[PDB]
């Protein structure tokens, strides 16, 4: 051996967007959900951010309208019991309903990352080969934000911007 390092077996199933993803790319997120190829897992904190944006003129009005469209989309799909859409709290609980939702209780950025990390609980034995040390990653963080991207890269969470993911997913 040369010195050991971890590698990722990347096989996307759970996709985790940030708030900007809804504001800028709602149509793409909807197309992904309609594909049935993926489970979109929305952090509760992202829903909280969207609700705060939704409630003006100018830029405030622009973002308000986009946040309202995002909430209307999420509420409709959750009420239809869309099997490819989930919500996840900071403490690891999956929601099938977002009616009467609460504020998720250390940045908002840390909470989104923890949501991703809910899908990469590695056990001690996964690090012992019988070869590459390789670990399964079924989650992808969908973001254009440099801060989150670097957080994800350093914490072993696959990461891609929405436009490129949609293209790659065909």
């Amino acid at each position: 051996g040369s010195p050991e390092f971890m590698e990722l077996e990347i096989r996307p199933l759970f996709l985790v967007p940030d708030t900007n993803g809804f504001i800028d790319h709602l149509a793409s997120l909807a197309r992904l959900l309609e594909s049935r190829k993926y489970i979109l897992v929305v952090p509760l904190i992202v829903i909280n951010e969207l609700d705060g944006l939704a409630k003006a003129g100018g830029y405030a009005r622009v973002v308000q309208e986009k946040a309202r469209k995002s909430i209307e989309f999420l509420e409709q799909r959750f009420e239809s019991r869309d099997s490819c859409l989930r919500a996840l709290t900071s403490r690891g609980n999956e929601l099938e309903s977002i009616a009467f939702r609460s504020e998720d209780i250390g940045n908002n950025d840390d909470l989104i990352l923890s949501c991703c990390l809910h899908y990469c609980k590695d056990k001690a034995k996964d690090f012992m080969p019988a070869e590459p040390i390789r670990l399964l990653r079924e989650v992808v963080l969908l973001t254009d934000d440099r801060n989150l991207r670097v957080k994800a890269l350093t914490r072993n969470v696959p990461v891609r911007d929405i436009p490129a993911f949609l293209t790659w997913a065909q």
